[PDB]
């Protein structure tokens, strides 16, 4: 059996009104027949026009980043901000973010734990890079990431939680990830979880896939027993979302 | 002669539905009789409330943060979509971000140069922290700090650019500036300008003060020489911020 799945577009630093609203019409004109949840997480400036437009009941919208508290922190939102603006789900710990902005496993831990305080479904991401893969250290390392997320949350918070798995060493270095690496990283995910909170906990966990999957490949993925859905990059900004969508069936 | 001044509203990470829109009732209520320009900066997730709702022809709406290009950059905002959202002010290199968020001389230099390359307008934060003044060094800093920035424009350029100084050294210290201290610092950066630029980019500079100002000691500071104008915090928040635009008269 698996949990109900999740397609989530992360647009990340990209759109127009024109572009956008055009996207958002396709996905209004689509019949999505079986149990999904769709999730677009757009720019905190495209809130407000995705808020607006997207009127199809199986999706959400979702910011991509916030902090904890409000304040002097010129050039960042806050979640209480998302919140009163009614947004309440959100991407946290991006592979992007770890790599360019600062964020340790510490930090984003906190953010998690903030978000999941204030009432938020959380999407937290973890991942290994090339040097890690390499030596052999996958299993220690997205571990450790997610104990230092576990460390802050108390059981019934993980029905607020989805973990999105980034093969990092696959992204931006040349190096292909195939279904069954894909699945072995989520099978260790899930039995960490499984030994450390429960085998309750651990059954209803939506684990995600946050790799390269286009239209193409989007089913072989879905097929692995541990993948529960998508964080999709590029391809959330076309027309091919749809068939990524139809996959998860 | 004074060039035209400028009132900029930096609201930081704040702000909710109802109290803003309240705020930008008694701004649309305000008679602003003289030539002041007066800028309202937002979080990225208010800034289509405020669009719509600010329609006093004084204010201009601005971004607090950005980064040059659109792509994979997750919880980031890039200044091709703020222009397409028709957003054409920018805060640049604020002190926040420079504490926090990694921003060093060269970043900012590279941002407001993109900025100014796509036609906005930017507000370009300079200043020197407590040790920096301490021992002297304020000079050095705020002209190292103004130089980067320079080594990027053409001479054309400073037409869209407003330099905004902060005395670090007395936010959050426990230390106090003075009108006095505050006019030693702008005539610093214009004699600067003038000697390295010109005397006809050196006049019409706007040169903002962002320390702390309050309607009851914004009018002694606007009376200096070299002050053009505030970089408003915590009481851009409060009906206040109408007093400190009287001030600019």
């Amino acid at each position: 059996s698996k949990p109900q799945p999740i397609a989530a577009a992360n647009w990340k630093c990209n759109g127009s009104q024109q572009s956008l609203s055009e996207l958002i019409d396709l996905f209004n004109s689509t019949s999505i027949n079986h149990d999904v949840q769709c999730v677009v997480a757009s720019t905190f400036v495209h809130l407000a026009m995705t808020k607006e437009r997207l009127s199809h009941p199986k999706f959400v919208i979702a910011a991509q980043n916030a902090i904890a508290k409000s304040g002097a922190f010129t050039g960042e939102v806050s979640l209480p901000i998302l919140k009163d603006f009614g947004v309440n789900w959100i991407v946290l710990g991006h592979s992007e973010r770890r790599a360019y902005y600062g964020e340790t496993n510490e930090i984003v831990a906190d953010k998690v734990a903030a978000a999941v305080a204030s009432g938020f479904m959380v999407i937290a991401c973890i991942g290994e890079t090339l040097q890690e893969r390499e030596s052999g250290r996958t299993a220690v390392v997205v571990l450790t990431q997610i104990a230092a997320i576990a460390k802050k949350l108390k059981k019934a918070d993980w029905a607020k939680v989805v973990i999105a798995y980034e093969p990092v060493w696959a992204i931006g270095t040349g190096k292909v990830a195939t279904p069954q690496q894909a699945q072995e990283a989520h099978a260790l995910i899930r039995s960490w979880v499984s030994s450390k909170i429960g085998a309750d906990v651990a059954g209803e966990l939506r684990i995600l896939y946050g790799g390269s999957v286009n239209g193409k490949n989007a089913r072989t993925l879905y097929q692995q027993r541990d993948v529960n859905g998508f964080l999709v990059g590029g391809a959330s900004l076309k027309p091919e979302f749809v068939d990524i969508i139809k996959a998860t069936q």
